[PDB]
């Protein structure tokens, strides 16, 4: 079922092999339950979101009640969250830019050019 | 100039900018900010292309600004997805801190952190 959980998240096989190298996914039954499919997401997104693989594996060490790779992790959250705090400021400000960009467009009176479905994307 | 340009963040990279049209042909505050803000849209996941897009407005070039509604659109949806994303992953990460005991210690509160 590899094939299919690599298009169900979704990542190339190879990425999954490597995954499963690396340690971030457990090893299936003789195969790759939902909860790999989660793991695989969680991977995923947050790789996607400007995290390393390294800060990936030791939170999926709580996750896995490994002690080792759990250690100092008060340091570890506190500095990821100065981080993503302002990552998050930087992206609302710009955010706001983007709006008041978008208001000054003559479209944006127009009710047949609003947004619809790509509210739900 | 290009020497006290340079810390901001190098010297090749400012005549890459240049060559691509992102920067004016160097000195000036402006062009500080506007390297600053260059550097920093690259560091939360803008392409080039949609920075330069962006740089559009600035320069009042019309060619580069048309279909800059349906652009807006686009980017705003991505970043809301990625502004919801990280304020649940920052409370989490909140959540694990406060699951530490050094979250009940005093010496231990983050003060520098949060400036820094």
């Amino acid at each position: 079922r590899i094939g299919e959980l690599a298009d169900k998240c979704g990542v190339n096989k190879e990425t999954i092999r490597y995954y499963e190298r690396l340690g971030l996914i457990p090893e299936p039954e003789r195969m790759y339950s939902q909860q790999t499919v989660d793991r695989l997401h969680f991977i995923k997104r947050m790789q996607e979101l400007g995290f390393t693989l390294n800060e990936i594996d030791k939170l999926l060490g709580v996750v896995d009640r490994d002690e080792a790779k759990c250690r100092d992790m008060y340091d570890f959250t506190i500095l990821k969250i100065e981080d993503i705090q302002r990552k998050i400021e930087d992206l609302k400000r710009i955010e706001r830019m983007l709006m008041d960009l978008k208001e000054r467009c003559p479209e944006n009176k127009d009710i047949y050019e609003c947004p619809i479905i790509e509210t739900l994307m």
